[PDB]
């Protein structure tokens, strides 16, 4: 009996299981993934009627709109720590964790199939009418949080208290306005109207997402564990984890389900991530003067002193002597360095 | 150095029945030395904390 052909290296792995795996002391080269995912937050009507909205309100006034905090659709957000790589790099090298490769895949999408589920009657003796209208998807993944630029439509509204709003806005604030600026920080609270990703900002996320408005369009979803979607830049960097953290942010519309007396509400679904991770070498970039400002900073007291910081000094005049040089016939002149050479006026 | 003791030493009693607790006091002595070790936090993972 001859030998079979010898078989071919893939890599090894170490240990699987729960959230305890990660505190595993590897070598250099490790790779990690990390299955998770999210729940929506459509705004939770009631206890029994899980992941909705509540119904909507169909007409009111363009200025007196105040609609409750019950019929929202939130983004949905989390943290996922990370232990620490303390190693032992020279000339002040770090170690931190590259975020190679996402790959989405929408979980229960063939619920909406279930056609006896209380729809409005679509004709005379049929059946229920599925879920169909406007659409939202989005995702994001990254070392930081997702800063975000406000936008809303119609700022007379009054919005309730249990929401995260912009502040103050103006009839400016309905297109590209500057101070409307918040992190995203909070479940259940960031409305979907009212925030959009910041275009500006972000060099360490990457966000993806798409629209669709109507009346009555079909949501199209697509399902496959072949996918793969690259986070690479230009460079060849992902998203770097400043702080050991990971911060993912994602949130999910479907459509408009018609209750039996035939109101429209929403609909929303989980979303499945799987990042992929891998230790690069970065360096510094702050100054080494930075442990030290702070250390002496919360341990000296603080002084009331008379101010000399700003425009209310009382220093009269500082001189910077340095180097030697012959007698300058004029004791009341004046010299600087204007931008990069040394310069001396009268 | 955390040094913690607990000493009860038995029931006096009172004169009508009524007993009660009684402890005494705990010497100790330590004969420290001063003892290498490792470094173990470089001042990378100290560098770290100011950022979070």
């Amino acid at each position: 009996p001859k030998k079979p052909k010898e078989p071919v290296q893939v890599p090894k792995l170490l240990i699987k299981g729960g959230v305890e795996v990660l505190e595993v002391k590897t070598g250099v080269d490790a790779i990690t993934e990390v299955e998770c995912f999210l729940n929506p937050e459509m705004g939770d009507p009631d206890e029994n009627l899980r992941g909705f909205s509540l119904k909507l309100s169909a007409e009111n006034d363009f200025s007196s709109d105040s609609p409750e905090r019950k019929m929202l659709p939130c983004y949905s957000t989390a943290r996922i720590p990370l232990p620490n790589l303390n190693e032992d790099l020279t000339c002040g090298n770090l170690l931190m964790w590259e975020a190679v490769t996402v790959q989405t895949e929408v979980i229960g999408i063939t619920s909406m199939l279930n056609l006896h589920a209380g729809s409005q009657k679509v004709h005379e003796h049929g059946g229920g009418k599925p879920i169909q209208g406007s659409n939202f998807h989005f995702f994001a993944v990254g070392g930081d949080p997702l800063e975000m630029q406000g936008v809303l439509m119609n700022y007379r509204t009054k919005y309730p208290d249990g929401t995260i709003t912009p502040k103050n806005p103006t009839a400016q604030s309905q297109v590209m306005n500057t101070d409307h600026k918040a992190y995203l920080d909070k479940n259940n609270a960031y409305p979907v109207e009212c925030w959009v990703p910041d275009p500006s900002r972000n060099e360490n996320t990457r966000y993806f997402g798409t629209f669709t408005g109507g009346e009555n369009v079909p949501p199209v979803l697509h399902v496959t564990n072949t996918a793969t979607t690259v986070l690479l830049d230009e460079q060849g960097v992902g998203p770097l984890c400043k702080a050991d953290s990971l911060y993912v942010s994602a949130a999910d519309i479907c459509g408009l389900f018609t209750n039996s007396s035939g109101t429209q509400q929403w609909r929303g679904l989980a979303r499945y991530f799987k990042i992929r991770l891998r230790k690069r070498s970065v360096k510094n970039p702050y100054p080494i003067s930075f442990l030290l400002s702070d250390l002496i900073n919360r341990r000296t007291q603080r002084v009331d002193g008379q101010p000399m910081y700003g425009m209310e000094s009382q220093v009269e005049e500082v001189r910077v002597f340095d180097g030697t040089e012959r007698l300058p016939g004029d004791p009341d002149m004046i010299r600087y360095i204007d931008k990069q050479g040394q310069l001396q006026t009268k």
